[PDB]
């Protein structure tokens, strides 16, 4: 397994995306490995906090477009569906350390992390509409609720990109930091901070924070995914995806 690195330290499990030649574009095997690693982390009492990162330069350019073009349609039962579910239901703290591009699910997965640290010049976007597609990972619920409709519309109906500084100002990130290694070091220090607290107090607090929202979020994720799978098989999306590839 070389596209996802699973690294361990005292209490901390780090999932490092490592497909830099393709800007960490996410393949089925990467989703499968991340889901597997989250489910193992969830069961391992030695793991108290999970950190997700792509390293000092790049988080992820999003789902591999060739995966959208070939073998496209699966909802709940698929590698990406298992990843989304594993993260959504993950009961322990998850921390994202984001540099460079964070595109598509690279941004929407941050909506399911407990802390998000970004380089101030990171580049976040949800370009679904530019590819003839629709919102995913619950973003059609989460973003309008947090930001109001109009600001969420700029991101989702237009695919407007934004900086890490802007992400922190809007509260999608907890802090925007000096780009690079500083982001990951700060995220690790946040993880170490969690290690001093009562473990079940942290876990129960997170559970209570998600409990009023989780059933609706599961439903929206399902409805989004049905629509998304339908659109991926549609001519409008195939052409947009075909146009983005081979610019």
């Amino acid at each position: 397994s070389e596209l996802i690195r699973v690294e361990r330290e005292t209490g901390l499990l780090t999932l490092r995306l490592d497909r830099q030649d393709k800007k960490n574009a996410l393949t089925r095997a990467m989703y499968s490995r991340m889901a597997e690693a989250l489910l193992e982390a969830q069961a391992d009492t030695a793991v108290r906090v999970v950190l997700i990162t792509g390293g000092d330069a790049c988080f992820t350019s999003g789902n591999d477009i060739l995966d959208f073009l070939e073998q496209p349609p699966s909802l709940r039962d698929s590698p990406v569906g298992r990843f989304m579910s594993a993260l959504l239901e993950f009961p322990k703290p998850v921390i994202a350390a984001v540099n460079g591009p964070a595109v598509g699910i690279g941004t929407t997965l941050l909506l399911h992390c407990d802390l998000v640290f970004v380089g101030r010049n990171a580049r976040l976007k949800m370009p679904f509409v530019n590819l003839g597609l629709t919102p995913e990972f619950g973003s059609s619920l989460i973003l309008p609720r947090m930001l109001g409709h109009a600001k969420a519309a700029e991101l989702l109906m237009l695919g407007q990109d934004f900086s890490g500084e802007q992400a922190a100002a809007w509260g999608l990130a907890n802090a925007a930091l000096e780009d690079g290694a500083t982001v990951l070091e700060h995220a690790r220090d946040a993880a170490r901070r969690f290690l001093h607290l009562a473990p079940s107090a942290v876990v129960e607090s997170k559970r209570l924070m998600k409990a009023p929202f989780i059933e609706e979020l599961r439903r929206v994720i399902a409805e989004e995914g049905d629509i998304f799978s339908t659109r991926l098989r549609s001519p409008e999306a195939i052409e947009a995806l075909s146009a983005f590839m081979h610019r």
